[PDB]
Formats: C-alpha cells, structure tokens, sequence
DNA sequence: TTTTTTTTTTT
C-alpha cells in the first residue's frame, strides 16, 4: 500500500556507518563511475534504519524489488545523465537474510520465498545466452510480418513458439529473428552441502542454482559460498508425457557471497609482536607434542615464496615438503590440520585417487554427445595447497601426473579431441612410510622409502620422523592424556584468525631480497659446493636447484612477519633450516 | 545516408602510403592478376583518410558492407573487363579493429557488433558446402514447377522447405534440385583462449 | 572416456 521508494531513496543518501562515513553514497559512487549496474545492501543496515522496509523486502520480494530498482535508476540518471544509453537496468542485491535453511531440510513450504543457503560450489557451466523476448516472422506468402511473441510478459523457462499469427490470425510456419531477439547472460552451477552437515551413514546432497546477468563467473569450483534467492521447481522435458508428476527444485540466485576492516586491523596488531613467527609456529597443530622442526617447515609452505618470471623460464614460488615417518608418528593428524587452516587446500589419498581425478576428467554429455572437461584435484588447488597422504601407495600410472605439476606447475590434457594446458600452481605436501616398517638410519633415504629418485629431487625439503622409545615417553604420555582431558594450551592463535592472517599475507606482501641477504646465501652455497666437491658421496644431491629453495624459504620467512624486505636474520634462519635438511638425510658436513 | 561509395573509390586510388605509392592500387592490380576476389584494408588507413567512413564500417557493417563491395566490383570490372565471367562477387575485409574483446569477457551486449578475438586454433573440420539459394520442385500431379524457395532473401542457416507452392498456391510435397542450387564453401573451426589469460 | 566387475582378447 504505502510506497517504500521514498524511505528507501533517503536511506541510501542518509545512513551513517561505524566510522561516520556514509558508505552507501560512497558505494553508489563507483557504481556510476565504473558502470557496475549492481548494488549491494546489508539487511541489518536497512533493518536498523526502518524495519518496515526491511520486512517488506523479505516477504513481498517479487513485487517490491522491481519498484525499488526503478527508483535507484532514476537517482543515478539525475546524478549522471551519461548512465543513459550505457546501462538500461540496475540490480539491487540484498545480503544477510536471517532466513538460513540447511540444504537437507528444504521442504515445500519454502518454495517462492527468499532464503539463504551455505554450501560448496562443485560444478560450473560455461556462460550461455537465454532468450527473454523473442521476435518471430510468419512464413506465409500473405503475411511477411514480424512480432515479439511473448507479448505483455517475459518468455518463460520453456521456449514456446506461437501457433496463431497475431498479425493475421492464421497458423503456419514461424521463423526466429535473432537480430531483434533480446538475450541475457545465463550460467548454471551446482552447490553441495558442507561435510559437517551430512548425517551419519548418508551421502551429501546437491542443489542446482542459476546465475544470470552480472552474477556469472562470480565464483570458482571448490569455494565455500553463501547464496540468496528464490526456490522454484525445475521443468526440463515437458514433452516427455507419461507419469512422473514429480519435479526437482532449483534456486534462482539474487546474491552470492564467497567465504573486513576490524580483521585487517587485528592482523596488523599481531604482526607488531617481535615474536610473531614463534607464535605462529606454536599455533600449528597444538594437539601434537614435539615435532618443532616439522611444524616450522609446514608454516613456511602455508605462506610460500614469490614467483619470478624471467626472460625465458619461470621460477615457482611454491614449496614442496615430503615427510617420511614410522607408523603412528601423527603424520596424518598434521596434514588434516594443514588442510583445515589453509585458505584453499585439497586433501587426497594415494589409494583414493586416479590420474583422471587428479588433473581433469572427460565427461561425455549423453544428451548431445558432446565432450567437456571437469576440473581435477590439482587444478582445484591452483593458488593453494595440495595435500597427498600415503603417496608411496599410489599407482605408478597415477603418480606420473604429479611429476609435471611439481616441476612445470602445469597439466597437459590431450584426450577425446581436447587439447589444453592447465595451470597447477599449488604447493604439494606428501607423507609416506618406510619400506620395512620403522626407519633404518644406516641405509640411505633412497632405498628406505620406495620411491623413484626422479621424484625425490623435486621436493624442497624432506623430513624423517623416527619413533624411537626413550626418556621423552613420559612427557608424550602426559601431554596426550591432558589433551583427552580437555586441557588446552594458551597463547595460541585460533584457526579462524590464523586463516585470515595467511590470506592477507599471501595477497599484500611481496618481500624483496636485499644485497646483504644475497651475499649470505651465495657464500653459504659456494662454501657448501666446495665442501661437497671434496666428497659428494650422498644420496641427496647438491645441485643448484637447492639455491632456489633457499631463496623461496627466505622469502617465506619475511612474508610470515609481514615484512617487505628480506633481511640478514631471515637469510640466517633459512640457512639453518636448509642445513638441517642437508644433514638429516644421513649425510654429515 | 551519404553515399560513401565514391569516397571509398577515391580513398583506394588516392591513399598516401609510406611514400604516397598508393599501395591499394598495387594490390588491386595484383588481385586482378591472380583473381583473388578478396581485398583487405586497414582500419587505421580508413580512419586517417576519413574517420567518418571508418565509424560507419565499425558501426553499421551489416548494411554498408555489401554496398562497398558493389562499388569495388564495378571499379574492378571497369579497370579490367576480363575479371567478369570468373568472379561474380568480390570480398572486402577489415583488419585492425580497435574493438578488441577478451574471450571470457563476452556478454550479451556484444551480439551483432563487429569485434575481434585473439586465440588458438584447436580443431578444423574438412571443407564442406552450404546452400544459400536452393531450387525446389513441387511434386503435385498438376504442378511440375521449379522455383527458388528463399525468395528475395538468402537462405537462412536453418534449412527450411516451402509449405505452399508459390507458383500454384497449393501445399504438398517438394523435391530439391541439386543441379540448380547455389552453393558456397563452408568450414568450421574452434578457437581457444590462450593459457596466459 | 571413465570406474567398475566381469569374461575376454590384447594391449
Ligand atoms: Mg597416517
Ligand atoms: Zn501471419
Ligand atoms: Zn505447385
């Protein structure tokens, strides 16, 4: 009854934020400056301003939304006439709806209402074009007339062809005219419920969502997203008569969120502590006793180095870690922790993986007999971390796919007439067991791990974990029993804060190596080479590839402390950890 | 509105090249020598010579492109009558269009406009033939009439058969006549975006 | 092509 365009338009112009900044008028600025055509409004903000407007949006969404959009378009038109003849429609998207429903609990009562669903994006289709207003021509020697068939409304999800010519009243043949047809961008994606919500003994459920207009290509597969929109039943084969009055539901997306100022302030405060590096290492797997050297290396892989593009070649910034340990050394517990704290990580197992599943799988569209690719584990981990457990138990045919990923950071696909090269810039963390149960110290690493030597050289660091009973058993027993009793360590950064810290560092920090750091690295290398030249009788090689590892590790240390330069201390720490690896593989100074 | 046919002809004949050599005339003569039927021009030269002509090419390419080809064809046959009886339609192609769009960034607003794309060829089909003007015969014991169904219009990409015989005004059965059907060479290729982008 | 269990030939 009461028009809400009046209260809405002044709400945009008059609203004060946390720091008294008038965000919405600032947000509306680049909408006309950069021609966004889409606006984002928080539900809490509109609720505090006027609850009557807020509750009308949730309930009567299908009616108030077109009215609100028209008011905003007029506001932009008077503010900048140049928007005309450029963008003819502006979308306003509402986020933060309190009505959040689990994927498994959707029932018929929620159809046609604005709801929010949290899940994981698993599938994305290429962008396509959908007709919303067609133009046909009547093929009848008398007629030769053109008209817009879905008059006075929009073309439904099912393409319907006119049967009677509206301009002559006769049936016959109608020809589509693509020149005068109105199109709109259209994309389809599949969302899956999070593994924490799946009930015992059940399999995860999936829901189909539709992204249109500017919402296309707003997310990548494997991302955790929050999506808001309207549910509706799906019609796909109306001509398929015969039983089956049962339909599936699909979601019509109106707004999507992936995964901000106070957090940035909180991150900066943490970096001010001189011992921030020690705190971060102590926060890696707090439930595991000992393994300080391994924890330090795992922290470095989370941050990584800085990739370098030379005149001809490319230098990867990712760090690869290989862990060999006796059974029961808590190898899998840390890998589970790493996959949970990293902003983007994929956890795989040697036995549960295949070559097609790791890189890309060809799917034949039975409906049209068409071939298209599906992203594999390594591709989904691009820009993140790939964790592989029990690498020694993987099939040899499935292991060769990893060889290209670690070396060239690329995956080559040539099958079913599809040729492409895919980026796989991901850090690889692998764990394995020795050949004969426990580890034999006297024998070299190569004959004690059951892996080809060609893959050993591709790892920046290798660690050996030995479960030798001794005087530390009492401390380990006391620590474990405390964990089972609920006792937790203090001064530990929680997972959520730690994940945000890593994401910020990987995005805004690019350390640069100073001259002093370069001299120390060069001096250590040449003196090591001279020492190694006397007797290079070790299974672990000392090739110049180790020099790149030293560069990467030093950059990671600087990035951990949010430093813009690599100083003497960072280079010294990188040498120490590199020296331990060069001597813990069974070869002495 | 303004007939650019005269402007196009003088532009070709009076184009100041790197040394005012009128290279467009040189390639026109080369085209006549080997019967190439395809003339390529640079958008920068057109814009420098007459920016108004350049805008019309880049904006109304659906309408004015056949007009320019007709003007060029008349000039060629006037220059050399022997070009006739060999090529009935010359081709003019534009290069260096400033409107460059990334492949992933294509949206609905770019449909029906002249754009350029950079990529990698992956698949190429063998050369085939496409019908653009078919000839049909009405199989109705009183008709025995032949006609070209797509009257005053090029045959669309969808092969459609007439429903009413235009010559006799009756429905029925129609048979295609390959011997009186116009054909054009047709090939399909697939372009893939570069891995860098 | 792809994963799977099966009998079969052939990589
Ligand atoms: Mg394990
Ligand atoms: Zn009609
Ligand atoms: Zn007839």
């Amino acid at each position: 009854q009461i028009d809400y365009r009046d209260v809405f338009i002044e709400f945009l112009t008059t609203f004060k934020g946390n720091n008294n900044q008038n965000k919405y008028i600032e947000r509306i600025n680049e909408l006309v400056a950069y021609r966004k055509k889409s606006l984002i409004i928080e539900f809490s903000d509109v609720l505090s301003f006027n609850e009557n407007l807020a509750y009308e949006i949730i309930n009567n969404t299908k009616i108030i939304l077109p009215i609100l959009e028209g008011a905003l378009y007029d506001h932009i038109l008077q503010l900048d006439p140049t928007y005309q003849r450029d963008i003819e429609k502006v979308h306003v998207r509402i986020v933060g709806i309190p009505r959040v429903i689990e994927l498994r609990k959707i029932r018929s009562t929620d159809i046609g209402k604005l709801i929010t669903i949290d899940g994981i994006l698993v599938k994305v289709t290429p962008v396509k074009e959908r007709i919303y207003k067609a133009t046909y021509k009547h093929i009848h020697p008398d007629c030769m007339q053109e008209f817009e068939w879905p008059e006075d409304e929009e073309m439904p999800e099912v393409l319907e062809m006119p049967t009677i010519c509206p301009k002559c009243g006769k049936p016959g043949q109608f020809r589509l005219i693509p020149e005068k047809t109105k199109l709109i961008d259209w994309q389809k994606a599949v969302i899956q419920e999070r593994p924490e919500e799946v009930p015992s003994g059940q399999l995860p459920r999936q829901l189909e969502i539709i992204l249109e207009d500017d919402l296309v290509d707003s997310a990548r597969p494997g991302d955790r997203v929050k999506v808001t929109g309207i549910l509706d039943i799906k019609q796909d084969s109306p001509v398929k008569r015969g039983s089956r009055a049962v339909f599936d539901i699909y979601m019509k997306v109106s707004s999507i969120e992936v995964s901000s100022e106070e957090d940035e302030k909180k991150i900066k405060d943490l970096a001010k502590d001189p011992w921030i590096r020690d705190r971060i290492i102590s926060s890696i797997a707090p439930s595991i006793y000992g393994h300080w050297e391994l924890k330090e290396a795992l922290a470095l892989a989370l941050f990584g180095g800085v990739p370098k593009v030379l005149e001809d070649t490319r230098i990867r910034g990712d760090i690869h870690i290989l862990i060999i340990g006796d059974p029961g050394t808590a190898k899998s517990q840390m890998l589970q922790f790493i996959s949970r704290v990293a902003p983007r990580a994929v956890y795989t197992t040697g036995k549960g993986s295949t070559a097609a599943g790791l890189t890309a799988a060809v799917v034949r569209e039975k409906g049209t007999g068409e071939y298209y690719l599906e992203a594999g584990a390594l591709v989904l981990a691009d820009g993140g971390i790939a964790v592989i457990d029990e690498i020694d138990k993987m099939r040899d045919e499935d292991r060769v796919a990893i060889h290209e990923a670690m070396e060239q950071q690329t995956v080559s696909i040539a099958k079913a007439g599809i040729v492409a090269k895919l980026n796989a810039r991901a850090a690889v963390i692998a764990a394995g067991n020795p050949k004969f149960g426990r580890y034999i110290s006297e024998r070299p690493v190569s004959d004690n791990i059951n892996l080809p030597p060609t893959i050993l050289s591709r790892f920046d660091l290798i660690f050996i974990l030995k479960d030798q009973p001794g005087e530390q058993d009492r401390e380990l027993a006391n620590y474990i029993l405390d964990v089972h009793s609920g006792k937790s360590t203090k001064n530990i950064i929680d997972i959520d804060t730690l994940r945000k810290y890593i994401a910020y560092a990987r995005k805004y920090v690019t350390p640069k190596i100073t001259s002093e750091a370069k001299n120390l690295i060069t001096d250590f290398f040449v003196e090591m080479r001279k020492k190694s030249s006397e007797t290079p009788d070790s299974p672990i090689l000392i090739t110049p590839r180790q020099l790149e590892a030293l560069i990467r590790i030093s950059e990671a240390y600087a990035k951990m402390a949010l430093k813009a330069e690599v100083t003497r201390e960072d280079a010294e720490r990188a040498i120490n950890i590199m020296r331990l690896f060069l001597e813990s593989v069974g070869v002495d100074m």
